[PDB]
């Protein structure tokens, strides 16, 4: 049942296979197909087939952190109806095909941080509307499917620090009203769309503590009075840089007065 | 003299300029070029202009660890004839150019880990050839300028663990006598190059203890007797696995026997 290098343990009813840190070059083949959990987790498997984690139903937890992970076969984690945790962070993986995370409706935690992404195919996130958590951090994304997300009612954490994300929709976070933490560090984002949820990352006063958390640093901001909305802002600082104007680049986020985020009238040329 | 965030501080005659964790976007202008050490670490830097570090004949230390840093202009490090250490780990650098690291005479250290890493021009590492330690680890490397490694006499740590490395030459590490540590965890080698250094990774005995340190797990091995000398060392079990041939594949490379360890005659076909 259990592969030999894998120490897989039985507590009723559930079986789970421990394969972690066993110099793993691929996903063994003889896995019991009523595994519940599943630790691959510290080995060096390059690539996953569809016979490795096929008639897998009652996998409820997969493990592939830390491999050397580069593609993965079309419709691999096609039959993970109960599949509520993926962990597929620190390894090489470069794009997300629709075909990639189909029909895994009960999925409430994926996990794609420190891989090389630069694209992900919209209809990608179709499936997994109901989960509860996206790690996307630490890619080299620009976009993604925002319509995908915010159909994710019941998201309460979005990671999306350290890629090169150019801009965010303003309709976003519209009923995502269990969101609780964002984080959009290290980005190549010019503005940020106003939000209530970013009216409960304050401090105020009786004293309250923040409820919401959300970090924005790092970033090539355009101090204009579009980002006014964020400087009224009670918040601590996080050592946040403005890049443009160029009278303002140069200077902290918070150590520039509301006086000074300001903008242009419109004008006709021709 | 020193930047409005950075904390440059005088120890006679050395001058050092600390802009760490400053949520800094590029490098500040009005850096003092008599710097000795200057520390632009866990900032947010994307791209570094010739007038950045230009000038700078004294300095001796330049740090630029965990930036966004994707592109730098041609002859930018050009200037540091007193250079001697270079951290430019943790960043999005694609590629290395001849004219990236040209003059670098009385470079002794220079790391590149934790970067997305595809390619090295040749006669690159011309300049760096007096370098002591060379850390290309966690990179999309396939391939490196081993013709400049070989003319570098004084290296004695070379970390390349995490790459995608297809081979490595036979007449490597020849003349390299001061070479401690070789890391070549986590590529995809098929076979390793016989070196009396290696004899030298052995526990022996009176006891002895491994006065050189190598570490080759994680590799997808051809376990024939082109290996058979490194299966008749001495050393401790770091997880070693075969996967060709067939017969030998998914088992320990220390748990398999050395009459296991075999080859194929030659034969003519037309
Ligand atoms: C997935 O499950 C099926 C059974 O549910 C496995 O067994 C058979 O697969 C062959 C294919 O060569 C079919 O001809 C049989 O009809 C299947 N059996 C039954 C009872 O339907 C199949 O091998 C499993 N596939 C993998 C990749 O594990
Ligand atoms: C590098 O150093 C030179 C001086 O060594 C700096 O000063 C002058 O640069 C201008 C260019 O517009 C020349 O016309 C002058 O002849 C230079 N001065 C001298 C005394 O030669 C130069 O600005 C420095 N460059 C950077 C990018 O810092």
């Amino acid at each position: 049942i259990c592969p030999k290098r894998c120490v897989c343990q039985i507590l009723s009813p559930n079986l789970a296979t421990l394969c972690a840190k066993k110099g793993l070059l691929f996903v063994p083949p003889n896995i019991d197909r009523r595994t519940v959990e599943l630790r691959l987790a510290d080995n060096f498997v390059t690539n996953i087939k569809r016979k490795d984690f096929a008639n897998m139903t009652s996998l409820v937890d997969l493990t592939l952190s830390r491999n050397t992970i580069s593609f993965i076969t079309p419709h691999a984690f096609a039959d993970l109806r109960n599949l509520r945790a993926l962990h597929l962070n620190s390894n090489r993986l470069t794009k997300i095909t629709n075909d990639m995370f189909s029909g895994l409706s009960n999925l409430h935690h994926l996990i794609l941080n420190n891989n090389q992404l630069t694209l992900i195919s919209s209809t990608a996130f179709d499936d997994v509307f109901a989960l509860e958590e996206l790690d996307l951090s630490y890619n080299n994304l620009e976009t993604i499917p925002w319509d995908a997300v915010e159909k994710m009612v019941s998201l309460h954490t979005l990671s999306l620090d350290h890629n090169m994300i150019d801009n965010i929709p303003k309709g976003t976070f519209s009923h995502l009203h269990k969101m609780t933490r964002l984080d959009v560090t290290s980005n190549k984002l010019q503005k940020l769309p106003p939000d209530p949820l970013f009216q409960r990352a304050q401090v105020l006063a009786i004293i309250s503590p923040s409820t919401f958390a959300l970090s924005f640093g790092g970033n090539p901001l355009h101090c204009n009075c579009e980002l006014l909305w964020l400087r009224r802002l009670s918040r601590e600082d996080d050592l946040e840089t403005c890049a443009s104007p160029p009278l303002l680049t140069g200077r902290y986020f918070w150590s520039i007065p509301e006086e000074e985020f300001l903008c242009e009238p419109p004008l006709i040329t021709r």
